[PDB]
C-alpha cells in the first residue's frame, strides 16, 4: 500500500467523491456523517446532530468515545495522521476543504486542531478547555472549497433525505439536522 498526501485528492476529486458538482459536494458530508454513524453503530454515541452555518460550512457532531488524542511518530497527532495521510474519509474531506476543524471531547478535555488551504495543518492538536470526564465526542467543521466545487450550496432536503435514511438503518439513534440560513430544523429516530 503506497501512502498518499492530499495533493493526489485535489488533482483527482473524482475518483474519491465521483464528481465536483452537487452530488461530489455532499459526498462530502456522507463521509463525515459516516465516520460518526460507525462510531455509533459501535455502541459509543446515541446523537449525531448535523449544522449547515451561515458562512457555508458545515459541522457534524457526535457524542461517541472522541478520536485518539495521543501521538503518532514524530509528535505528530494521530489525529493529523488521519486527517492529512490517504490511505478515507476524513483525509479527503480535508483535502477538499479550504478548512476544517477538528474538536475531541475525552477524559476532561476539550482538544481543537485546524487545517486550512486543503489540509495543512495551521496549528497541532492542542488542548483548548476542559469538560465534564463523562463528556465524550468528537466535531469536525469544513468549508468545501470553491475553487475545486462548481457549486458549495449544501441542499438542506438532500442532507435531510439522507439523514433520515440513516437513522432508519441505525435505530435507536437520533441524527438531528438545522440550517443557520434558513433557521429550519428537524430530529429522525426509530426505535426498534
Ligand atoms: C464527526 C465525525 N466523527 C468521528 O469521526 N468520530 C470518531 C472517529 C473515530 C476514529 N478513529 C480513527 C482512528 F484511526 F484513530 F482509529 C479513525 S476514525 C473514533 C475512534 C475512537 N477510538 C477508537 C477508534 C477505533 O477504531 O479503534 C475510533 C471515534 N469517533
Amino acid at each position: 500500500q503506497v501512502l498518499e498526501g492530499l495533493d493526489a485528492v485535489r488533482k483527482r476529486p473524482g475518483m474519491y467523491i465521483g464528481s465536483t458538482d452537487g452530488a461530489g459536494l455532499h459526498h462530502l458530508v456522507w463521509e463525515i456523517v459516516d465516520n460518526a454513524v460507525d462510531e455509533a453503530l459501535s455502541g459509543f454515541g446515541d446523537r449525531i446532530d448535523v449544522t449547515i452555518n451561515k458562512d457555508g460550512s458545515l459541522t457534524v457532531q457526535d457524542h461517541g468515545r472522541g478520536m485518539p488524542t495521543g501521538m503518532h511518530a514524530m509528535g505528530i497527532p494521530t489525529v493529523e495522521v488521519i486527517f492529512t495521510i490517504l490511505h478515507v474519509g476524513s483525509s479527503v474531506v480535508n483535502a477538499l476543504s479550504s478548512w476544517l476543524e477538528v474538536e475531541i471531547t475525552r477524559d476532561g478535555a476539550v482538544y481543537k486542531q485546524r487545517f486550512e488551504n486543503g489540509g495543512k495543518p495551521v496549528t497541532t492538536l492542542k488542548k483548548i478547555g476542559t469538560a465534564l470526564k463523562s463528556k465524550t465526542g468528537t466535531k469536525v467543521t469544513f468549508m468545501p472549497d470553491a475553487t475545486i466545487f462548481s457549486t458549495t450550496d449544501f441542499k438542506y432536503n438532500t442532507i435531510s433525505e439522507r439523514l433520515n435514511e440513516s437513522a432508519f438503518l441505525l435505530k435507536n439513534v437520533t441524527l438531528s439536522l438545522t440550517d443557520k440560513r434558513t433557521d429550519e430544523a428537524i430530529e429522525f429516530h426509530y426505535e426498534n
